[PDB]
């Protein structure tokens, strides 16, 4: 066999772990760039908590609040072309995985002054960046313990990159008490995805088979009290969520990841949401590879994976004609994720997973 | 509640491992030193594949073949003058517990021409280091992903220290077929004790959780046969210590380890043995603060721990005088992994274990 291990984010987990562990970014420079959503981190005292910081640590800094959700190329060059101008030391996302992965892409556009969003997709011409630092709010995508950047590109399409791991990642759970119930469902099922898909996935490693496990546990235990907005059950998706980024850090995710792009971008399904709906289906292809593993996850999850997503409500109608279907099926036959997920993808299987995950509603 | 994880070394595991990864130490520098022992990585074709290594990566050496087991400040200070006048880029450990943690001593001293062994202890004066690179040759201490090293010192203490972390670890199963039984068992024993203390100590994070419950349950399933030499068996147990090693990194170990060195230093008990005897009568202990931990441990372990080690043959007789018993108990309260370690141990708690662990054979 042969499998490696890397995942090199110092992370820092606890209420007030700015306060107690954030100054550590003096390390990193004097002048840092923030980025950041709309809004969400100026209700959960996040955005308030890392000014303070940086006061603290007299470290100058530029708030560029306007991250959307799933960041286009364009979004994340309107933040570049401006800020290439300045002269920063550092990165700071703060947000859930749309602000956490623009962070990405611009630490190393600021350093690469010549490159372009697209170049940022050949590994070979990614080999200088910014350090970025990331304060996740979500429960959640993992990125601030990946290498990745998930951005949608002119077409449309979401299409990830991997780029560099952050140098510190904080976690305050007390940021992930606002979310609603509906992004408290959504970020969960992304972070069980991850899980999920890495335990899965050929490229499963002893290491991330043991974070994977145990992320799958903590999520079938709190999951529901979560969404409801039980506190505890929060924190532990907190940490779950951050376990779960550790695991696709190592092995990347599947073709249910794949599958659940167009969703997201065509028909405004959330990405955990859209992942979600697709993975049990995918995972009845992936038996005929790994029975005993696909095995060990729906008991993990009380007997039945499938069964516990649409008792959280997971499944939503999905208007989709059979010219929309084609399209998916035929891009979906191309994704790079194909080549590590258990089990044979014809078109046929892609297109009725696809009317599976669609039929439940 | 506020926790940290960090684990910086970019793991590499697999047969040929060194012949596939290797290449990357060019990363590293030009000249390496090597530190080992006198015979065995000579035998396992360890030292061969490192020498063929080098000599691939154009990468001039020298070798300190003289490591002792539990090596002590003079040998450390031995091997330092000798190459204080040389000039090396990086380090590298081969082979068990003793030459890793040597490597680790010697990569700083030989940057800080300053320094003493004594100052190593001295976290603020470890500020430079050469890199380090480790290759485990047993299953094992997990030294290829801890910054520890633990030396004997003049009076013939066992004192550990916290330095750097290996920038890389190399694991070969192949390197562990050639253990003696008996060394399988001590090493074996080790590892379980890692992911143990870890597991149950008061610095227990939810990741190195993941990572020690994973380790514990392929420890149960394997250490019995590959004491009888299943290569299978012995492959996964070189995956737990590795495991084990990434959970103490987070962790520390507890008063099972503490108590287990006199029993090393003045005794001749292999280290694992030493702590693997005194280990489940700590844990008694241990059942008054946090008996849910421990219950599941015991449950991982067939029921019970205790007995699953007096089925390996763990317990060795030993000739303890009370003299003995009281110094090692009155050190044993005075131990700083008393704090890590949940219970109340008085020294007739204390004296109890010892006798106890010596009473069983
Ligand atoms: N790096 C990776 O490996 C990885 C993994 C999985 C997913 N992703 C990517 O990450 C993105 C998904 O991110 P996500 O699900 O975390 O959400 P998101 O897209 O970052 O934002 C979801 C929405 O929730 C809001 N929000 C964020 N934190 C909140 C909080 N604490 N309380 C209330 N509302 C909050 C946001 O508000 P504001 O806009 O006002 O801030 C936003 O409107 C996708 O683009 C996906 O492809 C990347
Ligand atoms: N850094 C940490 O976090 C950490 C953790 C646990 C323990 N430790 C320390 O590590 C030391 C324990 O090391 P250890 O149990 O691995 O053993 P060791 O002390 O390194 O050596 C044990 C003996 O086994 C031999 N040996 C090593 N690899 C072999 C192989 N593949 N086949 C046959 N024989 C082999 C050695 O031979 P040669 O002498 O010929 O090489 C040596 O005589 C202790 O000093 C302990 O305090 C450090
Ligand atoms: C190349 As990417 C920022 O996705
Ligand atoms: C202070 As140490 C090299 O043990
Ligand atoms: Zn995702
Ligand atoms: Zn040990």
């Amino acid at each position: 066999s042969l499998w490696e291990f890397y995942m090199p984010t110092d992370v820092f987990f606890g209420e007030k772990i700015l306060e107690k562990r954030g100054n550590i970014i003096d390390l990193l420079g004097k002048r840092a760039l923030v980025v950041t959503g709309k809004s969400s981190s100026k209700k959960n005292g996040s955005l308030d908590d890392l000014k303070k910081l940086l006061d603290e640590t007299e470290i100058s800094y530029e708030i560029f609040d306007e991250v959307e959700e799933n960041p286009s190329f364009d979004n994340v060059m309107k933040a570049v072309e401006r800020y290439r101008n300045d002269s920063f030391d550092f990165v700071v996302g703060l947000g859930g995985g749309s602000p956490m992965d623009f962070a990405k892409a611009v630490a190393v556009l600021l350093k690469e002054k010549d490159l372009s969003v697209e170049d940022l997709y050949d590994r070979e011409k990614v080999k200088h960046w910014l350090p970025v630092v990331e304060i996740p709010t979500t429960a959640g995508t993992g990125s601030e313990v990946t290498p990745y950047s998930i951005l949608t590109d002119p077409e449309g399409n979401k299409r990830g990159c991997t780029l560099m791991f952050p140098v510190y990642a904080f976690l305050d759970p007390r940021y992930t008490y606002s979310m609603s119930d509906e992004l408290t469902l959504s970020t969960g099922v992304d972070a069980l995805s991850h899980a999920v898909e890495g335990y899965l996935s050929r490229k499963s490693t002893p290491p991330s088979d043991a974070l994977a496990i145990e992320a799958m546990k903590i999520i079938h235990r709190n999951l529901p009290k979560a969404i409801e907005g039980n506190r505890e059950a929060r924190k532990k998706m907190f940490v779950a969520s951050c376990l779960a980024g550790m695991v696709i850090a190592q092995t990347g995710t599947t073709l249910a990841h794949a599958l659940g792009y167009p969703l997201t971008t065509e028909k405004g399904i959330k990405h955990g949401k859209a992942t979600g709906m697709v993975l049990p289906f995918v995972m009845e292809v992936m038996k005929e590879e790994i029975p005993e593993k696909v095995d060990t996850v729906n008991h993990i999850f009380g007997g039945s994976l499938l069964k516990f997503l649409k008792e959280l409500g997971l499944y939503e109608k999905v208007a989709v004609s059979s010219e929309e279907l084609e399209k998916w099926v035929e891009k979906g036959s191309r994704a790079k994720h194909l080549k590590n997920t258990p089990g044979t993808f014809t078109p046929e299987k892609i297109r009725n997973i696809y009317r599976e995950a669609l039929g439940v509603e």
